[PDB]
């Protein structure tokens, strides 16, 4: 008997496939346990799981094989989200440590919200914006966190307009925050005809 552990790991530790199969009875019969019965406890027990096979294979071998989903934002505010826009979550301890951006927004958007900070954030690091954060709210209304603290009320309409605009735009406003020792902490392109702009002490 003995057991056969293999995918690649990050976020998975040894007692945590051990606490899975103990659930199901006595250590010594873990060999009789049933295969389709162990994998439903690993998938529940570790939601950072994104496919387990578990086989049995001669001689006395338990194969268990893992794939765990692959974050790329962290989804409000204790969640993850994968490439594909897979939802998921995994003990903070086990993740103080990753530098993600931060997506919001309604339950069942992920993938939305997802399609959208591919796209803004593609618009945005083509000139030096690195985008830290994106929320978006049940109507269609948008907000992100530049490379500072910069929020960048973007709104409702058309926003990659806004966005466009904003990016030609915010040179010469940097500027002119810079000359007088402030920088830019707000802006609002919310609205067509009209922009609003924030400022605080730089450090």
């Amino acid at each position: 008997s003995k057991l056969v552990l293999t995918g690649e790991r990050h976020y998975t530790r040894n007692d945590d496939i051990r606490q899975s199969i103990l659930a199901l009875g006595e250590p010594g019969t873990f060999m009789t346990q049933d295969v389709n019965i162990i994998q439903t406890q690993i998938e529940q027990r570790l939601p950072w799981i994104k496919q387990v096979s578990v086989r049995k294979q001669w001689p006395d071998e338990l194969k268990i094989h893992l794939v765990e989903y692959v974050p790329i934002a962290r989804w409000n505010d204790q969640h993850m989200v994968d490439a594909e826009g897979n939802t998921f979550s995994v003990p903070p301890e086990r993740t103080s440590k990753q530098v993600l951006p931060m997506l919001y927004g309604p339950e069942g958007s992920a993938n939305e919200v997802l399609q959208g900070y591919r796209e803004m954030g593609q618009m945005l690091a083509k000139d030096r914006f690195t985008l830290k954060e994106a929320a978006m709210t049940a109507r269609r209304s948008w907000q992100l966190t530049l490379n500072n603290d910069i929020k960048l009320n973007l709104g409702r309409g058309d926003t990659m307009k806004r966005l466009a605009r904003f990016v030609e735009l915010y040179p010469v406003l940097q500027q002119q925050a810079q000359t007088d020792g402030k920088r830019i902490s707000y802006v609002d392109l919310r609205y067509d005809s009209g922009a609003a702009v924030g400022w605080a002490p730089l450090p």
